């Protein structure tokens, strides 16, 4: 079975946690299945381009991939929820989605489009800038910035930025060549794409973040459904186990990224609660409106996601 992703390749012990994750997944499924299932890992878009992975899975042309979900928001607008500030406020709350109505609905929508959710993965982010740190939304005014998704970019546009769309594996080159002023991506990516080589400032997620992206490990439903039940169950069981690994790895990178950039000479700053709320309040007026209005499926997912915000405040 092939597993494709856009991130740098490494080993089980060392590298981009997403690459490590899928190698641990493969290794554990292999161990448990005793050779019945074997895997081949294709990092760094070595199998196919980043934007071809999702559709290939849907068609059964690609077995598995780990991809930012919202990259597919153009063909399936519902998926734009994968990066949309204000709906996710913490890792605990974001992972809680899985068994709640919002996660059940997201899973249902993906199944209808030919996709199985193997591991939930959420990642906090930040902003790297070729000049001043981008901290407050108003800092984006007049800058050209890659937000990472339609809905992140709708917020940036409101703030007066010009926005640029590209997959994160293309950030390094775009920053290098001055095609943009700043880029948002995950803590892990800031490290693995070596963006300290092409920026002077980093705004981290150490004291919280407004940017959280869903980057799940997924599998073609056409392929998954043809496998024997015992193998299907094993993929799902091991898949769920990977989520604790992703949780711990993303949090560690949220911290470690700061030291990487400091040692490289960058100006490194964090986000206050007040600043984070400013970005989330703009999201409600812009992104949430754009998303909810797109189709009834989006409206439904937005409503269900909002319940998890209330649960986070009012339940224990």
């Amino acid at each position: 079975l092939k597993i494709s992703h856009q991130f740098p390749g490494g080993t089980i012990k060392e590298g981009d946690f997403r690459d490590r994750l899928v190698r641990n997944f493969a290794a554990e499924v292999e161990k448990r299945s005793k050779g019945a299932m074997k895997f081949e890992i294709y990092p760094g878009s070595s199998l196919m381009k980043t934007n071809a992975q999702f559709s290939s899975m849907r068609k059964g042309a690609l077995d598995m991939a780990l991809i930012p979900l919202s990259y597919a928001g153009g063909e399936v607008p519902e998926l734009n929820i994968g990066l949309m500030p204000g709906l996710v406020v913490s890792y605990e709350q974001a992972y809680s989605w899985k068994t709640k109505p919002v996660g059940i609905e997201l899973t249902r929508v993906l199944q209808e489009k030919g996709i199985v959710l193997i591991s939930w993965i959420w990642q906090a982010g930040g902003v790297a800038s070729r000049g001043k740190p981008v901290v407050e939304p108003e800092d984006a005014k007049g800058m050209k910035i890659r937000g990472g998704s339609r809905e992140m970019d709708m917020i940036l546009k409101d703030a007066g930025a010009a926005v640029v769309s590209l997959p994160s594996n293309e950030i390094y080159a775009a920053m290098q060549t001055g095609a943009m002023d700043a880029a948002m991506t995950s803590s892990t990516s800031f490290i693995s794409f070596r963006l300290e080589e092409v920026a002077k400032a980093l705004t981290t997620g150490r004291t919280g973040a407004y940017w959280f992206m869903f980057e799940p490990l997924m599998m073609s439903k056409a392929i998954f459904d043809k496998l024997p039940k015992d193998q299907r169950d094993m993929l799902m069981t091991v898949g769920a186990e990977m989520e604790k690994f992703a949780l711990e790895a993303a949090k560690k990178d949220d911290i470690d990224v700061a030291a990487v950039y400091q040692k490289a000479g960058a100006k490194v700053v964090d986000l206050s609660d007040g600043t984070i709320k400013k970005w989330q309040d703009i999201a409600r007026k812009t992104a949430w409106k754009d998303y909810g209005a797109k189709n009834e499926g989006c409206a439904k997912l937005l409503a269900l996601a909002q319940q998890t915000l209330a649960e986070n405040l009012y339940f224990q």
